[PDB]
């Protein structure tokens, strides 16, 4: 004659992770519903008492969090969710995230609002060794104005460690605008390594500026969208020996020198208004080899124009531009090999 009637639930917490795991990565879905109820407080701290931000998805039956976390942390929930007879039961629990063997850092080679030449490619240079190039190649996405047909690839690695770079299939259109997106941070490499940092870069294309360089010719042109701006007198390597061979094929500028003292495989020499093409010792400079010799008045004019990324198409030469010459030797191969250093398929 009187109730009867078995109690309404208890609510139904479900944690993601579950209380006490370890390894969990700083990027996986941390969050935490309850079914049979609601929320009346979440949080997330970790050891030390820094909230971990998180919002609740509606009719607050899940909280989840909205930033990534640290390696080799732990972190505890600390709240209530109050059932349906109204009596408020606890929100406890923890987990630790992954400690990696090493966390693999990296960096591009130009700054945020760098402008470059019409070929400059994106170099990504890391300081390990990398076990999944592939997992870490498809954390990479290029995303131009207008679009341009390009490729990642891997070079072999240097000491430092390893490195990929970003090509485009034909040179840049003057003025592109370039995202480079490196979602690395909580990525595993491998071997258990995992990223360091997420890596962002933003960079122009400049105006377009192309070096005609036909050794058989002792002239130089610079070509830009005003035509010819300078056609030098200049003169090459001898090629008598290999060493004095000015080497064939697309180069790119990449520093140059008002004034300079180098000492590196050649002889030595100290010079005047250096543009480096290649890091085996070729020059755009003054002589008053290897490099283009210019008069010190047309190398000063060419040096002043010159930007990180230009072209320099050398032809007539019998020894193609390798990677035995150092960087940057991206455009001296054709696109199939290009697209084969990928740790990709080839679309």
């Amino acid at each position: 004659k009187l109730a009867e009637k078995r109690p309404p639930p208890a609510p139904r917490l479900t944690f993601r992770p579950a209380d006490s795991a370890a390894d969990v990565v700083p990027i996986a879905p941390i969050s935490v519903e309850v079914g049979d109820g609601w929320f009346q407080r979440v949080a997330l701290t970790n050891s030390a008492g820094k909230v971990v931000a998180g919002a609740y998805s509606r009719d607050r039956t899940i909280y989840t969090i909205t930033e990534p976390l640290g390696y080799d942390t732990t972190y505890t929930w600390s709240g209530s969710a109050v059932g349906h007879d109204g009596k408020a039961v606890p929100v406890a629990g923890k987990f630790t995230t992954v400690a990696p063997v090493k966390t693999i850092n990296a960096g591009f080679q130009l700054a945020d609002g760098q402008t470059v030449g019409i070929a400059a490619p994106v170099i990504i240079q890391f300081d390990s060794p990398i076990s999944d190039k592939a997992a870490v190649e498809r954390a990479l996405t290029v995303t131009t104005d207008p679009p341009v047909e390009g490729g990642w690839a891997w070079l072999p690695d240097e000491a430092q460690g390893a490195r990929v770079h970003w090509r485009p299939r034909e040179y840049y259109p003057a003025g592109t605008t370039v995202d480079v997106d490196a979602k690395l941070y909580g990525l595993p490499f491998g071997d258990g390594a995992y990223g360091a940092q997420d890596m962002s870069l933003h960079f122009q294309i400049g105006r377009r500026q192309v070096v005609k360089a036909e050794v058989s010719s002792h002239r130089i042109q610079v070509v830009t969208d005003a035509g010819v701006i300078m056609d030098f007198p200049c003169s090459y390597g001898e090629a008598d020996l290999a060493r004095n061979v000015t080497r064939n094929g697309i180069h790119v500028v990449t520093e140059k020198y008002s004034d300079f003292y180098m000492s590196n495989p050649a002889a030595g020499y100290s010079e005047r208004w250096a543009v480096r093409i290649s890091n085996n010792g070729e020059f755009i400079h003054a002589n008053p080899n290897g490099c283009i010799n210019l008069s010190t008045e047309n190398a000063e004019q060419y040096y002043r124009s010159a930007v990180y990324g230009d072209p320099v198409e050398v032809t007539g030469s019998s020894i193609q531009l390798s990677y035995a010459d150092g960087d940057i030797w991206d455009w001296a191969v054709d696109w199939d090999t290009w697209v084969s250093m990928s740790a990709l398929p080839p679309p």
